[PDB]
């Protein structure tokens, strides 16, 4: 009953994702609340407009120790976004788009 619940807090905050070869960017928000349905965290902003990257709407994500991953609700995880540099991560994805998550600066 001491498990630890509330883990990642740091991660909190506003995050933005930008797709190179097709201008297009997309509001994300990375909550702070445990998801047991999908083991991670929920995923709330604007996920459809990921509907062109991934496979299904992503409504929870799972920070890994090398990268975060994007989950939808069941454990399938969509994309393993990996850390290039502490607040910049990059993913290789088909059809030639390279996906870039950084807390919103602006």
């Amino acid at each position: 009953s001491s498990l630890i619940l509330l883990s990642a807090s740091d991660l909190a905050g506003q995050w933005t994702l930008q797709q190179d070869e097709a201008p297009a960017i997309c509001h994300l928000e990375l909550r702070d609340s445990e998801v047991a349905e999908a083991s991670g965290y929920d995923l709330g902003g604007d996920t459809a407009c990921l509907t062109r990257w991934l496979p299904s709407e992503p409504r929870a994500w799972r920070p890994t120790p090398a990268g975060i991953a994007l989950l939808e609700r069941g454990g399938l995880t969509l994309m393993l976004l990996g850390r290039q540099g502490e607040g910049d991560y990059r993913v290789q994805k088909g059809d030639g788009g390279q996906l870039v998550l950084r807390r919103a600066t602006p």
